[PDB]
């Protein structure tokens, strides 16, 4: 490897040999149909709400997010980037596909497929990724960079659908070695979303920008359609002329045929035959190529640019409506824009290497943090773009003054903005994108009202419920099966509307949203502020005793939803005295005096109750009427977790918070298989794992990342890095279970999972408040 010199990959991306097998893998461990693509991942390319597509380690297009909503797992063969390589004396050259596989069947036949093991590495620190090949068989070695522009602060090029693909070329030898750099892409109009005639009127064009140095060639991959739906658009492929460069293209190649059509043209000279073609396909697959040659000399390194863009700008959800896609209002949205995406990417990609840096740069330049946080920190985020991600710029046959957002809870679960999860899942929104962190809470903040008395089917029960009751949180947004931001409460397995953590919840991401902001959006607050005091209003007619506190019902009344709680509960309890104090709070700020009295006097009541009924002596109990009441819960002081993030003090006594934070070290995670796993959620006084649901003997990744940050405000330092060690373990290291780019809500002690692609560990940001 004389590549890795030549480019920049710092220390903490995270590495796996091109063509590795992995031997640990884990699978899901639910009796249920559940997601399973294998460990064969990559970090994700496109933007927020753009759709995006998954390039595995092993160089595929792979996992295609490019239907909002939805994860669909297939490798499209014919598109690739492919190497040409003659040393200057030799009668013949090589050619290969930098693809570590084959195809299942005969197309593209022709083409030089399984690209060797042990021959090229591949490395992700997200939003960048990067392939190495070092290959006994090209003398020169070559590296690319990918990345599209996700950039905290900015809402503009961070939505865009495109990707770079940034190459250096290097000769370690002592010959003239000729040099072929090729990109192919599969028409993919039709791939999803078209019921019937899937390729039909597909057809590609050659776009060549000859302006004073800065020459693109470009294939265009389009439909001779006008229409304007889901299915019709552009995929754009090309390239940026370099001096030393020159640039070949094939408009058309069969993508259902054997390929030898582009092939032997590429393999015998690394140079293809220029030749436009824009006759639309009828049945048949087609597709574009993009090549670069030059001549390297002994010891001489180049660069050079290509990109990928996908203008597809209507997203349409299950139940009817067509939304704009948020990219649509830099390009516009006649879906016959994807060369101008393209062309703004190939011009600026330095730039924004430069703000990715700059973003990056004040974590990865702290030496007091270990590499593999930095690995764990900047790699979670991929589920920003990868989580189904919706933003909408126009309902088609619609102006607003703001662009609705929503990620999705998990692909398993379809539906956006689960509440109880966003509660942990958010921290990187509201950190480094806070517009739509606000956008997303005001959202709900509208619904607190809405009443909907139609009735659902409880899938835990059987029993009939009303859809959305007033004055209730929503659970979620909807559903991409169904209707997103127009009916809620998609789910049902419980219903949500009887649940004890929502509306606590709810008012402490208003809160958290200001003091994280730096306490200045007064006017969020004003927007907000009928909806907290109806929710904690509300959520106080559900104590049952006059304690003071909601009494949770002998069900699953919470985030774990198969977990029952009964009675105090030391998280739902726990929550809701910092809900109140936040409202407290929030009252001050806005000067309403009768809500600050009487949700002190609430507060007081509560917290003198809450203490009394649950503190032990060593820990809070789980709860104070379930079989398992003295149960160890992981998330037992989770509303003191959030007090410290919004500085609202003690809402328990500092020991004994302590005391619980060094007994769920010394159980949860400690007595869970070494404290090498996170820590799992309910454990016995006795040191063994608490079996009263599946939930208990759970890790939660979410909860575990959160429970991490929670021991390092408290002091609690090797405590709160082993914690999370055991998370990142388990996600991306050679002894775990191969998760990389797939983080699952859970595990059992086995290692394997339930709920792959899960927006909770996100709170792994909460660590860097
Ligand atoms: O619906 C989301 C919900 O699913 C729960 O699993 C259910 C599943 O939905 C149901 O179809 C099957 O028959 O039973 C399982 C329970 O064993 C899951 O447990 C929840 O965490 C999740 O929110
Ligand atoms: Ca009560």
């Amino acid at each position: 490897d004389k590549i890795s010199h030549k480019i920049d990959i710092p220390d903490s991306a995270w590495t796996i040999g091109i063509g590795e097998k992995f031997k640990n893998a884990g699978h899901p461990n639910v009796k249920y149909p559940m997601i399973d693509d294998s460990y064969v991942q990559g970090a994700p390319l496109g933007g927020f709400g753009a759709g995006t597509i998954g390039r595995t380690y092993n160089g595929g297009f792979s996992r295609w997010h490019l239907e909002i909503g939805k994860n669909k797992y297939t490798t499209v063969y014919a598109n690739q980037f492919s190497v040409f390589q003659k040393v200057e004396g030799n009668k013949d050259g090589v050619a290969q596909v930098l693809y570590a596989g084959e195809p299942e069947n005969g197309y593209l036949s022709s083409w030089k497929w399984d690209y060797p093991k042990e021959s090229g590495m591949y490395y992700a620190l997200y939003p960048n990724s990067w392939y190495t090949y070092t290959n006994k068989d090209l003398p020169v070695q070559l590296a690319v960079k990918q990345f599209s522009p996700i950039i905290p602060y900015n809402y503009k090029e961070t939505s865009y659908p495109v990707a770079v693909f940034k190459w250096t070329a290097y000769n370690p030898t002592n010959k003239n070695v000729d040099v072929s750099i090729m990109f192919t892409w599969q028409n993919m109009i039709g791939f999803f979303g078209k019921q019937v005639n899937v390729n039909s009127g597909n057809f590609n064009k050659i776009i060549k920008d000859k302006s004073k140095d800065s020459e693109i060639v470009a294939a265009v991959m389009g439909n001779i359609s006008n229409d304007n739906e889901e299915w019709n658009g552009e995929y754009s492929i090309g390239v940026k002329k370099v001096p030393g460069v020159d640039i070949s293209y094939k408009a058309k190649f069969v993508t259902t045929g054997d390929g030898s059509d582009l092939w032997h043209e590429f393999s015998k000279n690394g140079i293809l035959d220029n030749k436009d073609d824009e006759t639309p396909t009828k049945q048949d697959g087609i597709g574009s190529a993009i090549a670069v040659n030059f001549k390297l000399q002994p010891g001489q390194t180049i660069e050079v640019p290509f990109a990928l863009s996908w203008d597809l700008p209507i997203m349409k959800f299950g139940g009817g409506d067509k939304w704009y896609k948020m990219y649509t209002k830099y390009f516009g949205k006649n879906g016959k824009n994807s060369f101008a995406i393209l062309k703004e990417a190939l011009n600026n990609y330095q730039k924004w290497e430069k703000m990715i840096d700059d973003w990056q740069k004040p974590i990865l330049s702290n030496k007091s943090k270990p590499d593999w946080y930095k690995t764990a920190l900047f790699n979670e985020l991929y589920y920003l773009a990868d989580g189904g991600t919706a933003w909408e710029n126009g309902k088609v046959g619609e102006k607003r003054t703001n662009n609705m957002f929503g990620l999705l809870g998990c692909f398993d679960y379809n539906y956006y903005e689960t509440l109880d999860v966003r509660f942990y899942g958010s921290f990187p929104l509201v950190m480094l994108w806070p517009d739509i962190e606000k956008q997303v809470m005001r959202q709900f903040a509208d619904t607190i009202n809405v009443q909907d008395s139609s009735e659902f089917k409880v899938g835990s029960n059987g029993a009939m419920a009303v859809k959305k009751v007033q004055g209730m949180i929503p659970h979620d947004l909807g559903s991409s099966y169904a209707l997103p931001w127009i009916k809620i409460n998609a789910y049902d397995w419980q219903n949500p509307n009887i649940w004890k953590d929502l509306n606590s919840k709810y008012v402490l991401l208003v809160y958290r949203d200001y003091v994280l902001t730096g306490k200045t959006d007064k006017e969020f607050l004003k927007y907000t502020w009928k909806s907290v005091k109806t929710a904690l209003d509300k959520l106080k007619e559900m104590d049952k005793d006059n304690d003071g506190i909601p009494d949770n019902e002998g069900i699953p009344d919470q985030t774990y939803d198969t977990w029952s709680m009964k009675g105090t509960s030391a998280y739902c309890g726990s929550l809701w005295l910092a809900a109140l104090k936040a409202a407290q709070e929030i009252g001050k700020v806005l000067k309403d005096n009768e809500a600050y009295i009487k949700y002190n006097e609430w507060y007081k009541i509560a917290q003198q109750n809450f203490e009394k009924e649950l503190w032990n002596g060593e820990y809070y109990n789980f709860d104070t009427e379930s079989d398992h009441k003295d149960s160890i819960m992981a998330d037992q002081l989770a509303g003191q977790w959030y007090a410290d993030i919004l500085r609202l003090g003690d809402i328990l006594p500092k020991d004994h918070v302590q005391k619980a934070l060094k007994k769920i070290y010394e159980f949860n995670v400690m007595k869970f298989e070494n404290g090498k796993m996170g820590a799992v959620n309910g454990m016995r006084p006795d040191g063994i794992v608490d079996e009263s649901d599946i939930q208990a003997q759970e890790v939660w990744t979410g909860v575990t990342y959160a429970l991490a940050s929670f021991m390092k405000y408290r002091g609690m330092t090797e405590e709160a890095y082993n914690t999370a060690y055991g998370v990142y373990k388990m996600t991306y290291d050679k002894s775990g279970k191969g998760y990389w780019f797939r983080t699952p809500e859970a595990w059992t002690k086995d290692g394997n999972y339930r709920a792959s692609m899960y927006m909770r560990p996100l709170s792994i940001w909460s660590m860097e408040v």
